[PDB]
DNA sequence: GTCAGTCAGTCAGTCAGTCAGTCAGTCAGTCAGTCAGTCAGTCAGTCAGTCAGTCAGTCA
């Protein structure tokens, strides 16, 4: 889903393009077997309490973490497996978003990933990223900051772990 | 007894010598914050024993 850069629905029944399809199942058939577990067996009865079973019958959108957008602008630009990534800085309160807003500036650009090198940006080593971004480090290891959407808070996600 | 002095003690004055705070390179120390081979699981492939399918040497 990532790779083909659709946007997935939860309640509509087929999300559907020119070629390819998105099929969430029917809601009765969901309370039909979900009532047979209970009746079979009480433990299936916890599994229904049990998340996973919700996950694979409801689905893990994973739109439980924190997502908004602001019109307050950015510092940095960043650009990781393929994909432009903005850094939106709020004027007050420093909550810090992770919007897609790639501006074509000959402003610095890092990335991490050696496959990404242009003769415009700049590379990062060796915790400067750190020594750069303070405030979004910071900010993630608060609660500053929030992702825009699930694609970039994943990848944000990925980003940090390599980035130690 | 005046004129008022003109070669030693005397005090107004240093004058180079003095102490040691006070920052200060700096010092390797060091300990801790960063980073580079190490191995475990798993992926593809090598051994030499199965299956178990079959043209055929001695006979109907």
């Amino acid at each position: 889903f990532l790779f083909f850069n659709l946007v997935p629905d939860v309640n509509k029944r087929f999300n559907v393009y020119d070629d390819a399809l998105i099929e969430i199942p029917d809601s009765l058939d969901f309370s039909s077997e979900r009532r047979k577990t209970r009746f079979g067996r009480l433990i299936d009865g916890t599994e229904y309490g049990e998340m996973s079973l919700d996950n694979q019958f409801i689905g893990d959108s994973q739109v439980f973490i924190e997502k908004r957008s602001k019109d307050s602008k950015f510092v940095f630009s960043i650009v990781y497996n393929g994909f432009t990534l903005g850094v939106w800085v709020d004027v007050n309160q420093g909550l810090m978003y992770i919007d897609t807003a790639h501006d074509p500036s000959t402003k610095n650009v890092y990335t991490l990933t050696t496959d990404d090198l242009n003769e415009n940006m700049m590379l990062i080593t060796n915790y400067k990223n750190n020594y750069h971004l303070r405030k979004l480090a910071s900010a993630f290891m608060n609660g500053y900051l929030r992702f825009d959407n699930q694609v970039i808070r994943n990848i944000a996600y990925e980003l940090f772990r390599k980035m130690r």
